[PDB]
């Protein structure tokens, strides 16, 4: 965990996946352009044995208009993974975000959610569910021999512990979830593994709502193999005790657990970010390293219940958390990072987070030494 350990290039550092290879795979979320970047390619080859698409396998990326399938970008990630012996996760077959609006239009082009006639509403449910099945069918028929792990549905439970009231749910009810898993199993066969993915899986009432939902679906024969824990977490939240309780709870149902989008933000919520990487104080990296130390000790403790830990990026020079890195300024134009201190204006998404164990110059951080060691 030491800060005495040097800030060496990650391309010269002990391989992260090999450190954990008997405990769980180590994955990274990627964009196709990173496969054209020499340093990113070297990082993926050196440290990772699992891969996921950050964006190009989402519904709107794959079928942006009905009947128009763009597999070109996804294919490049699959090809790279196969050439390098990496597991692949598919993110994601169903989601209320980055989803093409044509799914939810009726035969006359009007939003299905507005329909008041119950017979027309039922017709729209069957149309939506058929479109859903065709989307999944086309994708799974192409990739079933190459992609082992599938985020079949993403974020289907609300933070209020109710089912998320997305158009999927408004139009089709709970059946859209059942149909999605049944279609994946039907066209993909018994060897692909099917996951329900979500964030804040550690937090009540969402955690028990997710638990009750998967328990009921499995009792009804819906094929669900595991839970994907996005794990978009902070230095001091959620607690390791609550993470452990979450993983055990779902393992008790016979479910695999995967950590699918891990990042450890430097900030709280809503974040008050530093404007640049250079401005983040050294102590934050030490606090982060201690958190990573405890976190991966717990993952190892629970390794018989976790098959994969995937980071939502490669190195600190690229992370979706920067889109959340709001910079607060006081009246004198000085940066404000104290979560309830006075401020005058905010520059949304203009700051810099630092969530990984590899820095933006591809050199290892204190968090790397904290999880590569055996203490
Ligand atoms: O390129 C981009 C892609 O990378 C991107 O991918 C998507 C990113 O992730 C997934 O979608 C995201 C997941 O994260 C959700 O945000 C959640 C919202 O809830 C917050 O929870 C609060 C946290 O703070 C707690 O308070 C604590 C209490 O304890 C201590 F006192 C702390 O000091 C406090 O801070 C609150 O109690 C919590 O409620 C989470 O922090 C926050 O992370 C997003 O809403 C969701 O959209 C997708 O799967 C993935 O595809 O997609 C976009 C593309 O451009
Ligand atoms: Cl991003
Ligand atoms: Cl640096
Ligand atoms: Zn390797
Ligand atoms: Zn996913
Ligand atoms: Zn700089
Ligand atoms: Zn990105
Ligand atoms: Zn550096
Ligand atoms: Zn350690």
């Amino acid at each position: 965990s030491y800060a005495k350990k040097p800030h060496i290039s990650a391309l010269n550092a002990p391989q992260l996946d090999q450190r954990y290879k008997n405990e769980f795979t180590i994955g990274a979320a990627v964009e196709p352009y990173q496969l054209q970047n020499e340093k990113d390619v070297q990082m993926l080859k050196r440290h990772f044995n699992s891969i996921v698409a950050e964006n190009v396998m989402k519904p709107i990326s794959i079928q942006p208009e009905e009947g128009k399938f763009n597999f070109e970008q996804a294919d490049r990630i699959v090809k790279f993974a196969k050439a390098n012996g990496m597991d692949i996760r598919f993110h994601t077959l169903v989601w209320h975000s980055q989803v093409p609006q044509w799914f939810f239009l009726d035969k006359e082009g009007k939003p299905m959610v507005n329909e008041t006639d119950p017979v027309k509403r039922e017709q729209n449910k069957q149309l939506l569910l058929k479109r859903l099945e065709t989307h999944i069918k086309t994708i799974v028929e192409r990739y079933k021999d190459d992609i082992k792990y599938w985020d079949v549905v993403n974020e289907v439970v609300g933070d209020d512990g109710k089912l998320r009231n997305s158009p999927w749910y408004q139009i089709a009810g709970i059946d859209y979830i059942k149909v999605a898993f049944q279609a994946a199993r039907k066209y993909g066969g018994d060897n692909i593994k099917l996951y329900m993915n979500d964030y804040n899986t550690e937090v009540e009432p969402k955690r028990t709502a997710l638990y009750n939902l998967v328990k009921q679906l499995k009792e009804e024969g819906v094929p669900i193999d595991g839970i994907g824990h996005q794990s978009h977490i902070q230095i001091g939240w959620p607690s390791e005790a609550e993470i452990e309780k979450t993983i055990n709870m779902f393992a008790a149902l016979g479910l695999d657990n995967q950590i699918t989008g891990l990042d450890v933000s430097m900030y709280g919520w809503p974040p008050r970010a530093y404007p640049t990487y250079d401005a983040i104080p050294k102590q934050k990296f030490l606090d982060q390293a201690a958190r990573y130390d405890r976190l991966f000790k717990l993952y190892e403790k629970l390794s018989d219940k976790i098959s994969n830990v995937t980071f939502w990026g490669i190195a600190d020079n690229h992370t979706w958390l920067d889109s959340r890195a709001d910079v607060y300024y006081d009246a004198n134009g000085n940066v404000v990072v104290d979560p309830n201190a006075p401020y005058a204006k905010v520059e949304k998404g203009k700051g810099k987070d630092a969530p990984f164990v590899f820095g933006p110059d591809y050199k290892v951080k204190p968090a790397y030494w904290a999880i590569i060691d055996h203490k």
